[PDB]
């Protein structure tokens, strides 16, 4: 290896949504060796997460034009220049959009694999940044207590699955939304949710809620907003709590939706707390050995639509926006 | 045993702003006398408050305002809050000379069941009781309840509060000062700001209605953004300070007289921004802390008594007044804690 090395690039500024053509695709040449830098590791990008957050990242902490976007990938040390490195090892943390890449780790984007009787596709979505993600949002920001209703939101996906089967370790009565009948059944299927619906099937959101939750939502994990937001907000139990996750029917549009509804938070008592995961990674390692155990005991689970190959992996991130993914969208770039 | 007690009433449930018109007036004889029952007591309703609540009490009744809730009765007398004089006995903490505050109807002698976050004893007179309607009572209970143990400051932090001249927001930016925030507030009128920038202590103030882009102006006023912020608004006003939030900012949700007389409730647009700059939004209702009400005289009672708590009011007499009293809150005709003299004492 003294090899060519692939990069998916962005070409320019996505306005609207992102589209196959606003990325192209480019070869490089990589030599490998040590490198050079400071405490760096050069890198087999292994695999490649297909992260909603990027769109945002590429309108105009925003990726540079003509150079490759980044994102999170579990990969394997070519060649160290850092301490805790050795020579041959596996990472995850913020790469580069190759097949070859040299990252100087740091902390808290650039963590190490210590446990591989698991896929090294679960470290780019359930024991990854999405599960520190559903392991934070849900058990801090949302501070369940048993019992009680969750309405989980892109249920489906990366950050929306780990939730209800949290939530229902608990023993709460958890529902979610999805958007078609294969997501809508993987739902109350594999993961046993206790009711779920397809959005995309109904008019009567609020009333979908409504009928979905007779006595009310305690919590509700945000992972989509506007429309939705609004239908549970009616829906909303006294006291109960809104963790905002995140907002995918937002970032897309050049006009941002309007919600009304917000005067309910009065009367009902409402916590709206929108956090971020960088924040609690330390206490990730506390994650990492909660769940470990029920993986792979069969107690948690996952569902990754992988795609192949950085050649399909502009038709993979466009895919999330629209939700061709099915789970978790994943780009495998190096078969090991 | 009868005496002549007037009282005000709903005509029908009200869509959008109320007049003058949706209340009508009318009168009776209550006989003067020891009542039974449950532990209930004869009072006499010396003062009665204007607060913004009774407009979701007023419309036509939805589950989600049925949490606060469960409007008026359309037909019989308006529920409110109120100060009044024991007329008789019935039970036990409460003596024939005695002197509660609570929930009150509109009219000239009420009967109530005291119940522990309904009714309270007023035991100390040193301060007018049209103060019990204000500052030593619930809209006193709020700015105390929804600032120390909602918005969680900390000394040296930027604040705005907004509807700043009125019982909440000119008590909040002084429990605000007494901890070297950065209280900035804001009202409509132009002498209302005159109050806030001299009178009450607030750092500035502005004028929304001679304000074009209000976040311009929040902008400002926060060059170094908002830290905490106090909403008696709504609307047009949380897209503002939620572009102009800090970090780890925190919202309190008092009210939002705006949304409130809409048929069609206004959109919210920029609540995206808090799931990056970790924004909390909370909304309280001062019902709930009425056990930190003893506390909040201990404490009040000290500071207003030393020039600490400053407080304007706007009186008014009589129930005849009372419709275009409650009716002038909407607009912004108090120019302080809005009461109204059923009978003076
Ligand atoms: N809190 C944090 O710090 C944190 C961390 C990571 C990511 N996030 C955010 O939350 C999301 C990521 O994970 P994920 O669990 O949502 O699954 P994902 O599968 O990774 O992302 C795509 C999903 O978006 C859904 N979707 C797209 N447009 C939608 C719309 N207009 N309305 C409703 N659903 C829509 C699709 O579900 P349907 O087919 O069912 O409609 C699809 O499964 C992103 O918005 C991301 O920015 C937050
Ligand atoms: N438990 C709770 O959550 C709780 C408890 C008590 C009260 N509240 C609510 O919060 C408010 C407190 O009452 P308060 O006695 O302190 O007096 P207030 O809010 O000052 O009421 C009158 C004020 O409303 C302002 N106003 C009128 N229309 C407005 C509009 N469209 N936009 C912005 N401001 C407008 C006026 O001033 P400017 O024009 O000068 O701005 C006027 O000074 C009420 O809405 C009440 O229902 C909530």
């Amino acid at each position: 290896m003294t090899a060519t090395n692939k990069q998916v690039i962005l070409k320019d500024y996505v306005s609207g949504f992102p589209t196959e053509s606003d990325f192209d695709f480019t070869t490089t040449t990589v030599e490998l060796r040590v490198p050079e830098g400071t405490n760096s590791v050069l890198v087999k990008n292994l695999y490649l997460s297909c992260d909603p957050y990027m769109r945002i990242r590429m309108g105009k902490q925003a990726y540079t034009p003509g150079q490759p976007i980044q994102g999170y990938g579990v990969s394997r040390i070519i060649e160290s220049g850092h301490p805790d490195y050795k020579k041959g090892d596996l990472l995850w943390g913020i790469v580069a959009w190759e097949e070859y890449s040299v990252i100087t780790p740091m902390t808290h984007a650039h963590f190490k694999i210590q446990h591989t009787d698991v896929p090294l596709s679960y470290y780019t979505g359930l024991l990854g940044m999405p599960g520190m993600t559903a392991y934070a949002g849900f058990y801090e920001v949302c501070s369940p207590k048993e019992g009680e209703t969750v309405y989980v939101s892109a249920a489906s996906g990366a950050v929306g699955q780990l939730v209800g089967q949290l939530a229902k370790m608990m023993g709460c009565y958890v529902v979610g939304s999805a958007g078609s009948k294969e997501k809508v059944d993987l739902l109350k299927t594999k993961f046993g949710f206790d009711d779920a619906f397809n959005y995309k099937e109904e008019s009567d959101l609020t009333a979908a809620l409504k009928r979905c939750f007779p006595n009310g939502i305690d919590i509700y994990f945000e992972n989509v907003g506007g429309k939705m937001l609004d239908a549970v907000l009616v829906n909303m139990n006294m006291h109960g709590r809104i963790a905002v996750c995140g907002m995918i029917s937002q970032y897309n549009l050049e006009n941002q939706e309007g919600v009304h509804n917000l005067s309910n938070i009065i009367y009902k008592r409402n916590r709206i707390q929108g956090f971020v995961v960088s924040d609690f990674y330390d206490k990730y390692s506390k994650f990492l050995e909660f769940v470990l155990p029920h993986i792979r005991e069969g107690k948690i689970t996952y569902v990754e639509d992988v795609a192949d190959g950085l050649e399909k992996a502009p038709e993979a991130l466009v895919g999330l926006f629209h939700g061709k993914n099915v789970g978790k969208q994943v780009v495998v770039v190096a078969r090991e």
